[PDB]
């Protein structure tokens, strides 16, 4: 009912609307929903800065347990003094609903 499930399998939520955060610039200086906490997600290898959409975090591959849907990404931080620490990327399309 707060519940985003995966859109392949329906088994999982891999989050709720209550963890929607909003890193995007309200002022002069979407698809990617950034939630700050998630479950049910398997990470897919080690961390990377490449073409990071976020910058000053890198990514890790994030799939659904259940099924291997590729839900997103967790990013994390490559500072200490950055807030927060750690969130989630997920691809909107990937969820339900
Ligand atoms: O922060 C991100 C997450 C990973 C994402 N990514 C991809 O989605 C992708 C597809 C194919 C080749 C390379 C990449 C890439 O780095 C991307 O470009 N930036
Ligand atoms: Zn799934």
């Amino acid at each position: 009912p707060t519940s985003l499930c995966c859109k392949q399998c329906q088994e999982t939520e891999i989050t709720t609307k209550n963890e929607i955060f909003s890193l995007s610039l309200c002022g002069p200086m979407h698809e990617t929903l950034t939630v700050y906490k998630a479950s049910n997600l398997n990470l897919i290898g080690r961390p990377s800065t490449v073409h990071s959409w976020f910058p000053g975090y890198a990514w890790t591959i994030a799939q659904c347990k259940i099924c291997a849907s590729h839900i997103g990404w967790k990013f994390t931080a490559t500072k200490k003094d950055m807030s927060p620490q750690k969130f989630w990327g997920l691809t909107r399309s990937a969820l339900l609903p």
